[PDB]
């Protein structure tokens, strides 16, 4: 059986209704790179039944966003006003991160999604990783368009012994860089994946978790199929889901 | 849920618009949809990406409960009824069609409880042979179903024209009244009602404003106003989530 692939969704006022919203290209990633089912998990916080939610999951993909999560889940200093938000995402997706992987679900998350990740274990993020003084700008480029936006644009390093390893990605390779948040502190019982070339830690997995839980903070959604290493996460990511899938 | 129920909570699809939204498209759902789902049904919504046959919809199907067919700004594109071509800035949602229409049959097919607002009520009727106006006001002796477009949410989704119960279908047998008032906000209606088709409610223009799927083996009603507008004040609207619920909480106990 094909497994089921819950996506995070984001909400967003479209007029003059608020919506629950989800990218197409994480969509067909899940499809086409992962081979799963996606359904969209709506931004509804802890108003629904987690746990009932992770019974009918195989796997769960937190994707990115334009909005950042509210430093008050780090105790960190308050946003800078303007900074974009989505509070009923953030109530969704950080008990629900910690109760996958304590459920063996398999997890995989996207920029956004695994600055959850890090928060949801205990870390934090800098808000503006371009302002720190260490950190290259990791924003995608203004007044250029998609595809130069969403293309490589910085080096990755492999750290050795864990999953992207294991996966079998190159000890360097290319990544596209769509985010002005990151890993500040990183949370107790996470193992770093990989790092940008100014240090900046941008990919990790969990510990000791029962199942598939990694995150990046780069988007191998873009073009997945045509990107060798993109597709390589997806693929992992997939069959995680599977296995999942096959012991029902 | 209700007091001491154990009851296993039903996993309730809830159908996908497409938009493109900044620099990207997306897949989105009203909000005031899935509340309704929540607190008027009883179940645990999840979103259905208007993907159509590229994934496999009888797999996706086996994994649900029940499926709301939601409502929208957008229109069925006529040529699925071989209607005439719309009038140039229609909006559609192609992609939403492609997933909807062959959904709506597969989903009835297998039993699972079908319920359908507004442009989902449209797609039930279009899916089993039916076809639509596009422009009822200006059609046979129909009035202007039309939302009020310069008022308030609150002023454009209250209850703006009476509906007429059809005796012995599934809105009498979950006892509405003979006669309420519903809020319209629809320009497209049903032209030929589909073979097959129970007619449950009439708008006082005549035009049919509510369907059953005779024969279906699980629960199928389609309805033209938007009953998950404050589902829980009008016991109306809650009365048609509420049977939907309890259909989709029947197909659960089977997991
Ligand atoms: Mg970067
Ligand atoms: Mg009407």
């Amino acid at each position: 059986r094909l497994p089921l692939i819950g996506v995070t969704a984001c909400t967003k006022q479209i007029g003059l209704h608020p919506y629950h919203i989800a990218g197409d290209k994480y969509l067909r990633a899940v499809v086409n790179g992962a081979g799963g089912l996606p359904l969209i998990i709506p931004a509804l916080g802890e108003s629904i039944d987690q746990a009932a939610l992770l019974d009918s999951v195989d796997g769960l993909l937190f994707t990115g966003s334009p909005s950042n999560v509210e430093p008050r889940h780090y105790s960190g200093p308050a946003s800078e006003p303007g900074t974009l938000h989505d509070s009923d995402r953030d109530a969704t997706t950080l008990p629900l991160v910690r109760a996958a992987i304590d459920a063996g679900i398999p997890v995989l998350g996207i920029c956004r999604g695994f600055q959850e990740m890090n928060v949801a274990f205990g870390g934090s993020l800098h808000q503006k990783v371009h302002e720190v003084g260490t950190f290259m700008d990791h924003r995608e480029p203004a007044d250029q368009p998609l595809e130069v936006q969403y293309a490589p644009r910085h080096a990755m390093h492999v750290q050795p012994g864990g999953v992207l390893a294991g996966i079998g990605l190159p000890s360097e390779f290319q990544v596209n860089s769509i985010h002005g948040q990151g890993v500040d502190r990183l949370a107790p019982g996470l193992r770093v994946e990989a790092l940008a070339p100014d240090g900046l830690v941008e990919a990790i997995s969990v510990e000791g978790a029962k199942a598939f839980a990694l995150g990046v903070q780069w988007n191998p959604e873009w073009q997945v199929l045509t990107n060798p290493n993109y597709l390589a996460i997806f693929q992992a990511f997939g069959k995680a889901c599977s296995k999942r899938a096959g012991q029902r």
